[PDB]
């Protein structure tokens, strides 16, 4: 596979590679102060934050390459300046004896190195979850966002990335122009490493949503089924027939609350998000 390059496509190349990667999802805050709202909520956050911390060693990665690609490019301009003057000296008739070949292989070391990825420790629910009052968790509950508008746009935001990263992927997918060879051939193979790396981290984002959605949705349901804030203010202004009802209604209201916050601990259980590293290229043959 004979070797040929176009200088400016590994420019073009270079630069594709360094292509600004759109910023990525804001923050988010608690729907309210439960135990487990708090709990699949750090999980939440604690995996966001992951995938942050990777997409900035990918960042690092597509610079790596450009890097490397430049390198080469350097590679092939002094030979072709050796191929020129080799040509010059022939025709002139020169007969100084002709140099001997050396073969080549790019200059990586000034190429920084894979970016770090910090360790974040992953939050852990607690056993089991506290008993609660059912006022005082009516009131944990609706003394918060009791739509979790928040979580929800979090949510939003981490699903519409998916698409960011998957299109950011494809700066990297196409091998340069004009460009043949070992060097070329290893380099397009980073390439398409990094490039289908940045796809799954798009469907890493979607999984991330899905966790979301899956919370959100379960936070609906909560304040759904668990006894409202007006619950309690009904539970004191009504006129009851006896002291006896009174308390059935206690009973049953408190049995809501547990129902719901139980049906709230499991349904809102979601799974740590794992990103993979991303590749990091080495260097080119030649």
């Amino acid at each position: 596979e004979e070797l040929q390059y176009e200088l400016p496509g590994l420019e073009r190349k270079a630069h594709e590679c360094e292509s600004t990667r759109p910023e990525g999802p804001g923050d988010a805050t608690k729907p309210d102060e439960l135990a487990t709202t708090a709990s699949v909520y750090s999980k939440l956050m604690a995996s966001a934050a992951k995938l942050k911390a990777t997409f900035a060693a990918g960042d690092r990665e597509g610079e790596r390459i450009a890097a490397a690609i430049r390198a080469a490019a350097g590679a092939y301009q002094k030979i072709e300046e050796q191929k020129a003057a080799e040509l010059s000296r022939q025709m002139n008739g020169s007969d100084a004896p002709p140099p001997a070949a050396e073969a080549v292989v790019p200059d990586m070391s000034g190429i920084p190195g894979p970016l770090a990825i910090p360790s974040m420790e992953y939050p852990s629910a607690a056993a089991a979850a506290d008993e609660m009052d059912w006022e005082a968790a009516a009131r944990i509950i609706h003394s918060g966002d009791t739509q979790a508008l928040s979580m929800k746009y979090f949510r939003d935001q981490w699903r519409d990335y998916q698409s960011t990263l998957e299109g950011h992927g494809r700066h990297f997918a196409n091998p340069a122009e004009g460009w043949a060879g070992a060097a070329a051939e290893t380099c397009a193979e980073a390439q398409r490493r990094l490039s289908t790396w940045w796809a799954d981290m798009g469907a890493e984002c979607g999984r991330l949503a899905q966790e979301a959605t899956t919370f959100v949705d379960a936070h609906d349901k909560l304040v759904a089924n668990h006894p409202t804030l007006e619950n309690v203010r009904e539970f004191e202004e009504t006129e009851w027939a006896s002291e006896w009802d009174r308390q059935n209604a206690w009973a049953m209201l408190q049995e809501q609350s547990e129902d719901a916050l139980e049906a709230y601990a499991n349904g809102s259980q979601i799974q740590e998000i794992r990103p993979g590293k991303p590749p990091s290229i080495g260097g080119l043959p030649i």
